[PDB]
C-alpha cells in the first residue's frame, strides 16, 4: 500500500535568502552529482535548480514521516532525470521503485511532492 | 488501490479575511481538540495553524469525494501530529490507516494534499 | 497494482493570461472540443480560471505519465470532464485501461493540479 506522502512548496526569494546568508547552503543541500550541474548553471537558473531540489528532498523527507534530521539527511536523497526528462530519486535507505516524484516551478515558487509505497 | 486524492492551496490573507469577518471561524474549522491548541498561540501563529488545517481538511474532502458539506463537516476531520510530528488524520468514516496526509508552509500560503486508500 | 507515476503543476493565472492574449488560439491548443464549449461559456475572468485550470491538470497528468507534454503525448490526449457534481475527473483513451485520479485547486492568483495513474 501507501508508506506516505509528501508536499512542499518553496519561495524562490526564500532560498536565495537562505542561501547567502550561509556560505555552505548549497553544498548542504546537494550532493556531488548535483553540484556538479549546479555549478554549470547562471546566477537565475542556480536558484531555480537548488529550490526544486529543495523542495523534492522535503516532500521526500516528509514522504518517509521524519523529515530532515538524526534520521535523513539531504545527502541521502538523490534526484535525477530519466531520458524522458522524468525526475526520479533515489535512497540509500529504500527502494527506488517505491519513490514517485513530481517537481513544478512558478515564476515565485518551486514545488514537489512525493509518494513511497510499502512493497 | 487508491480510492481518491485531494489538494488544496490556502492564501494566509484570506484565511485571516474570513476569520475577521466571520463569527465564530476558528471555532468552525477546528475541533475541540485543534481549538484548545489554537488558542494558546500567538496572533501570527494562529493564523498559520487555521490556514494549515483549513488546508488539509479540504484536501480530505476532495479525497473523500464530498467536499465540506451535508455528508461531511470540518468538525468530523482531525489532525494530530505523531512522535515524529507527522501529521495524520483521525476520521471515523474510514480507518486512519487508510488515510495519508502532507502540510507544507510558505510565508503567504499553507496547502496539504491527502490520499485515501482503499483496504 | 501499484502506482505508476504521479504529477504535480502550479500555474500562474497571470502567465495564463499572458499567453492567452499574445498568442493565436492558445486556449484551443489546450482545450478538446468539448473542453471549449464549457470554456466559451463563461466570462472573462472565469475564463482565465477555467483554462489555467485545466492546463495546471493537464500538466500534471503528463507529468504522472512521464513524458510532459510533447511528441508522446498532447494537450489534445488528456481531458478533463465533469461528473454529476460539476467535479473534474480524467479521460485519457491513451492511457492503457489505467485508473486516473486528479484534483485542482484554485488560489486568487494561483491554480494547481495532482494526479495519480494506477497501473
Ligand atoms: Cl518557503
Ligand atoms: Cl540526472
Ligand atoms: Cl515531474
Ligand atoms: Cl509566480
Ligand atoms: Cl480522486
Ligand atoms: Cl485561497
Ligand atoms: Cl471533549
Ligand atoms: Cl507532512
Ligand atoms: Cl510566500
Ligand atoms: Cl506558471
Ligand atoms: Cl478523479
Ligand atoms: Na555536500
Ligand atoms: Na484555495
Ligand atoms: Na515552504
Ligand atoms: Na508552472
Ligand atoms: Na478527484
Amino acid at each position: 500500500g501507501i508508506y506516505g506522502i509528501g508536499l512542499d512548496i518553496t519561495e524562490l526569494k526564500r532560498i536565495a535568502s537562505m542561501a547567502g546568508r550561509q556560505k555552505r547552503f548549497a553544498e548542504r543541500i546537494l550532493t556531488r552529482s548535483e553540484l556538479d550541474q549546479y555549478y554549470e548553471l547562471s546566477e537565475k537558473r542556480k536558484n531555480e535548480f537548488l529550490a526544486g531540489r529543495f523542495a523534492a528532498k522535503e516532500a521526500f523527507s516528509k514522504a518517509f514521516g521524519t523529515g530532515i534530521g538524526r534520521q535523513l539527511s539531504f545527502q541521502d536523497i538523490e534526484i535525477r532525470k530519466d531520458q524522458n526528462g522524468k525526475p526520479y530519486i533515489i535512497c540509500t535507505k529504500l527502494s527506488p521503485a517505491a519513490v514517485h516524484v513530481s517537481i513544478t516551478h512558478t515564476k515565485e515558487y518551486a514545488a514537489a511532492q512525493v509518494v513511497i509505497e510499502r512493497l
